DNA sequence: AGGCTTGGTCTGTTTGCAGCCATCGACT
DNA sequence: AGTCGATGTTCT
RNA sequence: GGUGCUGGCCGCUCUCGCUAGAGGGAGGUCAGAGCACGCUGCAAACAGACCAAGCC
């Protein structure tokens, strides 16, 4: 079968070091240092230079001039040279020969693999299968298809080898050699081939590392004023010469700020708002021609507005890179630097032949590691152990399963502190079937018909929908070509549910105390200005706030220290529940989770308190403490949030999640999660604890998974006082069930649909739509080349005709196999959300149940 | 008291570049 | 047999 | 048995202060383990947090 290795590495900290080691490594991070500075000019990179006044600008131009101002004659051979580097990959064979002083070369070109299979065949070759190898071939072209032709019909195949390889050597590799005389360069060491060839790609690692994004930070200067000036009209005309006539009167402008203006305005309001500023900017002859703009034409003038001082705040260059920090040096087996390795009294040992031996300590990831030599790689077999911290504790150490896996190479690096420590890049040998079944066929709208039969008859799924409330709620599921079932899957067939969907964190039970914990945080935000409020006006305190500070035992009635006991009393409750729950090692994230962002508003409070006695117009210059904790602790949540997705999770194939940073609605830019734990790192996190057991992850759409019905497609009410409750109004009833269960099986459903099946889109005339959005139009209504009527009852018709009455450039929603219109979508919604109001009882409905036949959301048949 | 816009200073958050080497030929 | 230098590819 | 994460106590220092106290910060010190673990360099865009004004 087919394998696929995934690379993953875990520290090693470094006790003691032998030998000339330690020179070593020191004149590897001076030599790359020394001139990654200097190579930065060749390609010439417009660069700013970091200052603390500013950046300076330099241009291509600016720094064109020092190449040949440094290099007067290498400079027609550089060129050739830095092309042949930046094409890198390894066909750049030997690059490092500029380094090394005694670099030899060969007057043949090597007989490559690729190159045997081409000569024993060369008698019957067909000229439409000969010319294709080649013309991709870069040793190949260099000799024309003729004398190709002839040699293969008179000569045997294995003497014709002998007269051609000093002919199609790459010339580039001598590129190197020449340099160095004519440069005069010198290294540190240089009969020392694996202080070379290191070196040599090391710099080269962090130098094309810079070039890609060199053409792509351009790439994208290209594509910002052409969408600039792509929508420039006659309401950009006006819309930024509001800002002019606003910064002078020393104010901006927001977005939410726009839609009270002309309504106040439009009718004679003597009383302004928060905007009177622009209404009697509002008012002026030269901004009435705005009063009177479009509903949409107006999103469409704000975002390039909002865009185009994008294009002002960037710089037209990258930065300078700063190459003192200290990179992580690889070594390899085989070609560049050689190194053996044991485990010594289960205490690791490195040895570096030339440059003596590394030292190094027992590690618990690697628990019970083990090391056998093959020729080519190390094979590993280990296990993950606990931490053991108590001798005498009735407490077993969790024994992880063994793994069998591949290592070929080793990183070193330096930390601030002084450390050096090991990693070990290891390689896992898994199957890619569950990899290539991931990207090819569930990915993507429609896979080619040899794919789709690359399928086994049976397998598994799961996915689960993830907000700041009780986090994972997951669905088993089975799917079959034999098996008949409830959910419809494109291209494979129906399936049948094992378990799920539940909710496997419920919030747990400190949150609800705790949350009450941050109110009384909230408050001391909001009363510490009032303290500053008066120091500037004269007044005393309002009482309200006064009497919630009293609740306290404090000494002395005194406004100022109530203050400090209603937070050392809010410190000591951190301080405590910190301890109680360190004793666990947070085993319910749900529970830290409210305490994440209480340990937040507590930092976030005590930067308001040592700012408490500033007058107006004097600041701290708070400096870093690097605070080692806030960093390295919501990382650890996140890195947990993996072990209890793991788990419910090993026994599937493939996963699927909601991916909230997508094209979103509009209120996903105050949401907690975008701000509390990141979507991608949290679904990568998950993506890379599931690449490591050989299981896909697939995303899929965010565009109202919560939303609709899992049963009848049909609109909910997420309600908006409670959100893990959703109600639905199907067969003359009113239902309810749990929003965050909800999702798991809209994602369950849209992932078995490859997202075809869409939310929301926009209208043109028959501005194309996308590839994921077209299937949808072919497969139930009849092709892509459709426009859309309004008809009876204020619903949508797709029409095979291609007419001009009808509505073009709109948006619209889907429920039930019905393409229905905005104002009804409202009315849809509408139709819930009263009879809740009117106080009717519904039924809830768990979706673990057996009398549904069919889940009809998102699916057409 | 609260509700935005502007800017500065400081960390903190979310991304796409580079990478995780095999094989012959000369020589022991 | 074995070491270490120098050399080999191409689709999205 | 490598990196994380935690509270008391001690002083030390720092900041304010209706005088009551609080809050930091790198280390010296008393307590707790059913806690997961891709390491790393260059780069770029937002947002988050506090002091200032004008404005309704
Ligand atoms: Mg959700």
């Amino acid at each position: 079968m087919k394998v696929h290795e995934i690379p993953r590495s875990q520290l090693l900290k470094i006790k003691q070091y032998e030998g000339s080691f330690v020179e070593w490594y020191r004149d590897l991070q001076e030599d790359r240092k020394k001139f990654a500075s200097l190579l930065f000019r060749w390609a010439a990179f417009g660069y700013a230079a970091r200052e603390d006044d500013g950046a300076t600008y330099i241009s291509p131009s600016q720094a064109l001039l020092e190449r040949r101002l440094l290099l007067g004659d290498a400079e027609d051979v550089a060129i050739k040279f830095l092309d042949v580097l930046f094409k890198g990959g390894a066909p750049s064979s030997s690059c490092y020969s500029l380094f090394y002083e005694d670099f030899a070369l060969r007057d043949k070109a090597k007989y490559s693999g690729a190159k045997r299979e081409f000569i024993e065949g060369l008698a019957t070759m067909p000229l439409d299968k000969i010319i294709e190898r080649i013309r991709q071939d870069e040793q190949l072209s260099k000799i024309p298809a003729e004398e190709w032709l002839i040699l293969g019909a008179e000569y045997s195949p294995e003497e014709i080898w002998e007269q051609v390889a000093p002919r199609i050597v790459n010339v580039d590799r001598s590129l190197g050699k020449q340099l160095r005389e004519r440069l005069g360069i010198k290294c540190r060491r240089p009969h020392d081939a694996g202080y070379c060839k290191i070196l040599m790609e090391v710099v080269a690692r962090q130098l094309r590392s810079h070039n890609e994004t060199y053409h792509e930070y351009l790439n994208q200067t290209h594509e910002m004023k052409t969408k600039v000036a792509n929508n420039l009209t006659n309401e950009f005309d006006l819309v930024c010469e509001f800002a002019e006539v606003l910064e002078e009167k020393n104010y901006g402008l927001g977005w939410y700020v726009l839609w009270q203006g002309v309504k106040q305005a439009l009718k004679e309001q003597k009383k302004p708002t928060k905007i009177q500023i622009a209404v009697d900017q509002l008012r002026q002859p030269k901004f009435a021609g705005l009063l009177t703009a479009k509903w949409r034409a107006l999103k469409g003038a704000y975002d390039t507005w909002k865009l185009k001082k994008r294009l002002e705040k960037r710089k037209a260059f990258p930065y300078m890179p700063n190459w003192d920090n200290d990179y992580q040096i690889p070594v390899g087996l085989t070609g560049l630097g050689v190194f053996t390795l044991e485990v010594k009294r289960t205490e690791v040992v490195v040895d570096l032949k030339e440059h003596g031996k590394l030292f190094c300590s027992h590690s618990h990831y690697f628990g019970d590691l083990t090391a056998e030599k093959h020729p080519s790689r190390y094979h590993l077999k280990f296990r993950h152990k606990l931490k053991l911290r108590k001798r005498d504790s009735r407490v077993e150490p969790t024994i992880g399963p063994w793994i069998e896996a591949a290592l070929r190479e080793i990183t070193i690096q330096k930390k601030p502190n002084g450390v050096f420590y090991l990693g070990l890049p290891y390689a896992l040998s898994h199957g890619i079937d569950n990899f290539q079944i991931a990207k090819r066929f569930f990915s993507a709208a429609k896979p080619d018909k040899e794919v789709i039969n690359g399928l086994p008859s049976e397998m598994v799924v799961g996915a689960a929908d993830l907000n700041l409330s009780n986090i994972v709620a997951p669905v088993k599921a089975r799917i079959g070509k034999g098996l008949e079932g409830p959910l419809h899957a494109l291209d494979y067939g129906y399936g049948e549910l094992i378990d799920g969907p539940k909710i496997l964190t419920p919030d747990g039970p400190r949150c609800g105390e705790l949350i009450s914990l941050k109110r009384d945080i909230v408050e001391i935000k909001s009363a510490i200005k009032e303290f500053k409020a008066c120091q500037r006006e004269g007044l005393t305190m309002s009482e309200e706030t006064t009497t919630w500070l009293s609740e306290v035992e404090s000494p002395s009635d005194s406004p100022r220290c109530m203050i400090q006991s209603r937070i050392a009393d809010t410190s000591r409750r951190l301080n405590s529940f910190k301890y109680q729950m360190n004793k666990e090692g947070y085993q319910d994230l749900a529970e830290a989770l409210r305490l994440l962002d209480a340990m937040d508003s507590y930092n976030s409070l005590l930067e308001s308190y040592q700012r408490m006695h500033l007058s107006p117009g004097e600041q701290s210059p708070k400096e870093a403490k690097f605070d080692t904790k806030r960093a390295s602790f919501r990382d650890l949540l996140r890195r947990r949030v993996a072990h209890t997705i793991v788990e419910y999770f090993d026994d599937c194939d493939i996963v699927f999640f909601e991916d909230l940073d997508g094209p979103s609605d509009s209120d996903s830019r105050n949401n907690a999660l975008v701000k509390l734990l990141s979507p991608r790192t949290l679904l990568l996190y998950i993506r890379q604890a599931l690449e490591k057991r050989g299981i896909g992850m697939v995303e899929v759409a965010k565009d109202g998974t919560s939303q609709n019905n899992p049963i009848s497609g049909h609109v909910g009410w997420r309600n908006k006082q409670n959100k893990s409750e959703i109600y639905f109004y199907e067969d003359k009833e009113l239902l309810v069930m749990d929003a965050d269960e909800v999702g798991a099986m809209n994602i369950l459903c849209r992932g078995l649909n490859h997202s075809v099946c869409p939310y929301s889109f926009v209208t043109k005339a028959p501005g194309d739509y996308g590839k994921r959005v077209k299937r949808f139009l072919k497969d139930r209504y009849g092709s892509s080349n459709v426009r859309f009527l309004v008809a009876s009852m204020g619903f949508v018709t797709v029409t095979t005709k291609r007419p001009k009455d009808a509505l073009v450039g709109k948006r619209l929603y889907y429920h039930g196999g019905e393409l229905v219109t905005h104002d009804l979508h409202n009315r849809m919604k509408d139709e819930i959300k009263y009879l809740v109001e009117k106080e009717v009882l519904a039924r809830r409905v768990s979706l673990s149940d057996s009398t549904i036949k069919s889940y009809k959301s998102f699916a057409h048949v």
